[PDB]
């Protein structure tokens, strides 16, 4: 856990990954769908199952929709203009937080987010709404060496690392867009 | 401007500290923030590649970023006073759970031993983050790496404080969501 290396949080994370599933109340249930498979992602997270069920469970309600958020914009990011919520469900351009969807899938894409980098993404975004911050220090390490092992000079590890969680403030913002629809 | 000069540049820029029943609370907390915005609007003329930006760009960022920057501020003053909210230096005290929130940002920034230097950096990356953007981003990186290799700390640890710091911003983000929702 804190012992992994970066290849092996990498490894662990991307074996983690759930499944793409197909589909206001097909999305919703496609969402309950997604939350099921979620759970046993988390459970797969390195250092997750080191804490505590009401730990997990807080970690797990502040977190849901910016994971639900950050997998749709990942799946969509090769449909420009485009939300693939499932394969057999493509929206084209609540349309206020569909933009933003939209506009984070853009920056995604023109910053050529890789699936090793998307998975560490996720896994932040789980912890980070003394240990889950070690942790977080291990999936920082993770993310940099993948950079290192890309052929990225140190000014630009520490930039698209800078770039990447910046983006996650966006997400965040959505994730509170989304929750004051839904309440 | 170099990474030096850009923290100089920043910390000349800095506003002044201004000074000081649920409606009598209120009505003090809205008097403090409104002339905080004036300094605020003066401070953001200031930052390397603002006054670049088209007046249209200008009224944006700050429109989105305000409460963030009234926020980090309120934090960054409240951190040498713990448990206590350092609104103004003569007002050191249903918004109890935004309170608890800052309070808790604070607590983080203490323990981290956040500094000076930092918090300008972090400020900024917040009026443009929130809301050529990217390459004055790109230089703030720089200039919090700059100042974390200036301090002793090694390529690990810099990067590691470099995501710790930056993940701080999701929690601010969603700290103003919260305060413009209940505003
Ligand atoms: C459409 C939806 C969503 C997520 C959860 C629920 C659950 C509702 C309930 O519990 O009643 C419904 C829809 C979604 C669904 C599945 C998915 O993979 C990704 C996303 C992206 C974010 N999103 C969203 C939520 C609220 C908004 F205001 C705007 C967008
Ligand atoms: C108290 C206040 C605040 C900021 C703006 C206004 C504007 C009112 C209006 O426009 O009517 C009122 C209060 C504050 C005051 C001064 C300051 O330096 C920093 C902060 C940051 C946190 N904050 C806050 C806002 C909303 C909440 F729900 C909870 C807390």
């Amino acid at each position: 856990a804190l012992s992994l290396t970066a290849d092996q949080m990498v490894s662990a994370l991307l074996d983690a990954e759930p499944p793409i599933l197909y589909s206001m109340g097909l999305l919703t249930n496609l969402a309950d769908r997604e939350l099921v498979h979620m759970i046993n992602w988390a459970k797969r997270v390195p250092g997750f199952v080191d804490l505590t069920l009401h730990d997990q469970v807080h970690l797990l309600e502040s977190a849901w929709l910016e994971i639900l958020m950050i997998g749709l914009v990942w799946r969509s990011m090769e449909h420009p203009g485009k939300l693939l919520f499932a394969p057999n469900l493509l929206l084209d351009r609540m349309v206020e937080i569909f933009d933003m969807l939209l506009a984070t899938s853009s920056r995604f894409r023109m910053m050529n987010l890789q699936g090793e980098e998307f998975v560490c993404l996720k896994s932040i975004i789980l912890l980070n709404s003394d240990h889950i911050h070690r942790v977080l220090d291990k999936i920082t390490d993770t993310l940099i060496h993948l950079m290192a092992k890309a052929g990225l000079t140190l000014q630009q590890q520490h930039q698209r690392l800078a770039q990447l969680l910046l983006i996650l403030s966006h997400i965040r913002h959505m994730s509170n867009k989304g929750m004051e629809h839904l309440y």
